[PDB]
């Protein structure tokens, strides 16, 4: 439980810089034990993407209750995606292609997209909404985020996702009209 | 010359759906001959990316002289990138990661970025310019394009880059103030 996300953290770190025997050891436990959590290396890579996705949602559910204004929530969620990709180069090169189990990656994206989609919806919900389809908008914002994460990896990490974010945000805000 | 881009077209098609013996045959010529153009499979994959990049610039140099207005030039160049990725799924999965020689891919991107960067520059050149660094802007537009190309591949081609472009362009135009 608290130990599974422990095998997943150790996994993300190993990717960063597998071997189920070294990983099991990493977390004071044995292969037999580790395999009782993740019987296949395929299942834990899935759980790893899922772990990222859940962790990412947990960070977003925090924004949605600190900030009530839609533009502010957006600003932070986008900053979370950028910042996450920047802090986790290894994981971000997997979500960006440069590394199947891609249905699970794509699920993670459709997922972050639906959280964006509703933050944009909860705007008309109390303003009975945007002049643009929130589906078109959510996907327009995610495309940027996804494009910034895809540079970074490309430029051999010369371009950091959160560089000049204060100069960029305005460009995105101009799309929320 | 006209025959090299012929080996490169046949290459792009084969990727779409190698083997230097089948490729050579493809173009009524022999391996010996083909190898005198591209001695290494590494050199022609490079020439293939370059071929894409040059072809892409050729299409842009056309826009720059049909349309004189900056927003119109932009609209089309972005539509060319989207449309290109949509017409060439195979090549676009290589530029998107899902396929080293990545310094050459990245060069292609920095390249399309510098063409964007100057179309934005040639705006102040006769209006002595945008309220945003054209470098920040060019890279903001390319990020979107790159993000749309990265979906497409992801969604197993459910999301086409040029879908709803007429509803999206406005969102980008709002970033040119």
């Amino acid at each position: 439980r608290n130990r599974r996300e422990e095998i997943l953290q150790s996994l993300a770190l190993m990717l960063e810089s597998i071997t189920t025997a070294k990983l099991a050891a990493s977390v004071g436990v044995s292969e037999a034990a580790l395999y009782r959590h993740f019987p296949s290396k395929t299942r834990m890579f899935d759980s790893l993407i899922e772990f990222i996705e859940d962790s990412l949602i947990t960070r977003i559910n925090l924004i949605l209750k600190d900030e009530k204004d839609t533009t502010a929530r957006l600003r932070l969620i986008v900053l979370l995606l950028l910042g996450f990709g920047e802090r986790n180069p290894g994981l971000t090169r997997i979500l960006t292609g440069h590394a199947r189990l891609q249905g699970r990656i794509n699920q993670l994206f459709e997922r972050i997209e639906a959280q964006l989609r509703q933050v944009l919806r909860e705007k008309r919900m109390r303003e009975g909404g945007y002049a643009t389809d929130e589906t078109l908008l959510a996907s327009q914002i995610l495309a940027f985020c996804e494009g910034m994460l895809s540079r970074f990896v490309r430029s051999e990490f010369k371009y950091r996702p959160t560089d000049d974010f204060d100069a960029r945000w305005p460009l995105i805000a101009a799309q929320l009209q």
